[PDB]
């Protein structure tokens, strides 16, 4: 596994987990179903968190599933070399590469968004233990590429902007990491309402408890510890790092934090105020 990028229709992808073949199949496939469910996010936004929350919702709270099966098998990524009823799938693809057949179908999509800053810190560390990804290199340089969209999947800015074009639609829910972080149980109900799958105190309360950071970091099937070191280095670090809101303040120097606001301002021009925007 090289740890290099290749490009598809102009977008950067990691060698190995992805290939021209896979991405295409995902873009141009026809297998999209009315009851299918898609989790779509930009890496390090907390996909995993959601991938679990939903798995619990599905089984009304029976941890059975999330205990027995890994996570990359409960909500399989479309674009990956090994792409996927009721089907739960996930994708990091930008709106212009995602499965087209989607747009005309009644399928459901939950876009999760995270504070761009934390997403970088989060990606920084991960890259160090990720087999498919090249090592961070100097901080600044890493931050320069992120803002420049010179990383796997391209600009975080483009991604969230493009996808948000689905806001307004009823087969599309947009939610942020911060929200789950703020009121997880609330979010759970919401994401439940969105999927036409209600739960009783018992069920909901279960999903809540089982979705918590600690809980998940405690579940082998969910903490990625079962991946082959040739993709994650267990001896070094962990996929579920801290799991908190605003760890960016402990990484960015003011200089970087300012330059970021700059780039961010000249990119999120007239976007609505996001949770994290202070
Ligand atoms: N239940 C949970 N609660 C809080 N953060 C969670 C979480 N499950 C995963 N995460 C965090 O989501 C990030 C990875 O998401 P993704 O699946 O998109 O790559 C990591 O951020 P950190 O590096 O800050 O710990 C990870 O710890
Ligand atoms: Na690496």
């Amino acid at each position: 596994l090289p740890g290099e990028y290749f490009r598809y229709k102009g977008v950067p992808f990691p060698v190995g987990l992805y290939s021209l073949e896979s991405i295409s199949l995902a873009e141009n496939t026809q297998d999209v179903r009315d009851d299918d469910i898609f989790i779509i996010t930009y890496p390090k936004s907390g996909t995993t968190w959601m991938i679990e929350i939903i798995c619990l919702i599905l089984k009304e709270g029976d941890p059975s599933w999330i205990r027995s099966v890994p996570i990359w098998e409960r909500a399989p990524w479309c674009e990956t070399i090994v792409g996927a009823s009721p089907r739960l799938m996930s994708s990091h693809l930008p709106i212009q590469i995602f499965t087209k057949a989607f747009f005309s179908s009644k399928a459901k999509v939950i876009y999760m968004g995270r504070n761009p800053r934390d997403v970088v810190v989060s990606l920084y560390h991960y890259s160090k233990i990720a087999g498919q990804l090249k090592d961070p290199g100097t901080p600044d340089q890493f931050l320069r590429d992120f803002l420049k969209g010179e990383v796997q999947f391209g600009s975080w800015f483009d991604h969230i902007k493009g996808w948000l074009r689905m806001k307004g639609k009823d087969n599309f829910l947009f939610i942020t990491y911060e929200e789950l972080q703020q009121d997880l149980q609330g979010s759970v109900e919401r994401i439940c309402g969105f999927l036409g799958r209600p739960l009783g105190k018992e069920a909901l309360g279960s999903v809540v408890a089982h979705s918590t950071f600690s809980a998940m970091k405690a579940n082998t099937m969910s903490n990625y510890t079962l991946l082959p070191p040739s993709l994650l280095d267990h001896r070094r670090g962990a996929f579920l790092r801290k799991g908190v809101c605003g760890d960016w303040k402990n990484h960015f120097t003011v200089a970087q934090s300012e330059a970021f606001d700059r780039a961010y301002r000249k990119q999120m021009r007239g976007m609505p105020t996001f949770p994290w925007d202070e």
